[PDB]
């Protein structure tokens, strides 16, 4: 098993509301001149009769408190009835020595520098495009709208995943010492941890959507539905932008009242994650049902003709590679290869790689379909042959 920082520090919270519910709980000693119990971030000290230590096992959060489970950290007071004080009178006198001790921090630290990246990238491709796609009137269909609408898909899912790295600055307290557990578990079970990561989950969403848009679309062209467009265009807005609060907020209201701790997180013994990832997985499969049809279509539109042995082969390539990006056909191989059950480190590391490889679809959709594009050169050539006149 795999376990890092986030299960020990899960692991603390357990052992500090543990600990914290027996100072009371512990009925106190008739005696008087006792040293006084505490929990000071490490172990939970109980009274101890004054002129003797006090031998308290090691605490079982840490990762290595399995292999030696006989060590002893020792503390002394002093007869008086006080906690030896230490030299240049810091923290009370503690002996540490018995129990004490590439990595999934240092792995996780790569894949989101190369993720930052790759959606920093898509970002900056996508809001140029648009920007090239709004500013010429020639460039206004209804496959275009479609388009300019899944950019600002791809827009607002990258700047989510900014505002939740860098809301918790996890990639800075990767290495953080028993002082600094306290203001981790509080901001992770506050509210603008749960705002914030309840955003991300609508913005991914609509991300799905809007490429079942885009291919629902598509296949209605082939198919030959000319309905009433204003119906037609309206329902697929609607669909696009209005579906996700179909299966988000009753997940987002059901983790706000049934679960009181953590930042709504997987749980643990119950499955309210369904509500999330069974629409993703519906729309998924039924863009690689549009995607193997409109497929299945290109190869007899280009049989019909006549055409060599290699020239068929390298059209029906690139038509394929050209499509993947829009129709976010990738997806039906990282959801194979993703575990549904995995907890903790094991899950985060499961999901940042598909979002490192997963983070430049939004780059590839912007240079296949508004820059290698005929007619958008066709517009830039003719606007400059005009201003060559001034
Ligand atoms: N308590 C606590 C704690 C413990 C350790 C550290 C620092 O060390 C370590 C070690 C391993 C991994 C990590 C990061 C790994 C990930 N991020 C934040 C984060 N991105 C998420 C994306 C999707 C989902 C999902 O479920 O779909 C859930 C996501 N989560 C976890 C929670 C959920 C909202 O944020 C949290 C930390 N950090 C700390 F900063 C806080």
């Amino acid at each position: 098993a795999t376990v890092s920082l986030w299960e020990t520090v899960q692991k603390w919270r357990e052992y500090r509301r543990q600990c914290q519910r027996s100072l009371t709980e512990d009925p106190p000693p008739a005696t008087d001149l006792f040293c006084n119990r505490t929990f000071d971030e490490y172990a939970c000290w109980p009274d101890g009769e004054p002129g003797s230590f006090v031998n308290v096992s090691c605490p079982w959060y840490l990762p290595w408190a399995s292999s030696v489970p006989q060590g002893h950290v020792y503390r002394f007071c002093t007869a008086e009835g006080l906690w030896l004080q230490k030299d240049n009178s810091s923290l009370p006198w503690r002996d540490l020595s018995e129990c004490e001790e590439s990595s999934p921090e240092e792995q996780l630290l790569f894949l989101y520098i190369i993720y930052t990246v790759g959606y920093a990238l898509s970002f900056s491709a996508l809001v140029i495009a648009s920007a090239i796609l709004l500013g010429f009137r020639h460039l206004h269909c209804t496959r275009n709208y479609i388009h300019l609408n899944l950019f600002a898909s791809f827009i607002l899912r990258a700047l989510s995943v900014f505002i939740k790295d860098a809301a918790l600055k996890w990639m800075y307290s990767t290495a953080a010492q028993q002082h600094q557990w306290d203001g981790l578990l509080s901001y992770q079970d506050s509210l603008s941890c749960r705002l914030v990561f309840l955003l991300m989950q609508y913005c991914v969403a609509a991300n799905y959507y809007w490429l079942l848009v885009e291919g629902v679309y598509l296949y209605t062209l082939l198919a030959f539905s000319v309905f009433s467009e204003q119906w037609i265009f309206r329902l697929y807005v609607s669909i696009g932008w209005g579906v996700p609060l179909l299966f988000v907020v009753p997940w987002g209201i059901v983790k706000y009242l049934y679960e009181d701790e953590g930042c709504w997180t997987r749980n643990s013994n119950m499955n309210y994650w369904l509500i999330i990832r069974l629409p993703i997985l519906f729309a998924i499969g039924v863009n690689f049902l549009i995607f193997v049809r409109v497929i299945c279509i290109v190869v007899s539109k280009l049989k019909a003709n006549l055409m060599c042995k290699t020239d068929i082969k390298c059209r029906l390539a690139k038509s394929t590679l050209t499509l993947i990006p829009l129709l976010g056909t990738h997806e039906v191989i990282f959801a194979f290869v993703m575990d549904e059950h995995a907890r903790g480190t094991l899950r985060f590391i499961k999901l940042f790689t598909e979002l490192s490889f997963t983070s430049f679809q939004g780059l590839m959709v912007a240079i296949l379909y508004c820059f290698v594009n005929n007619e958008v050169q066709l517009e830039f050539r003719k606007s400059w042959e005009r201003w060559r006149l001034e």
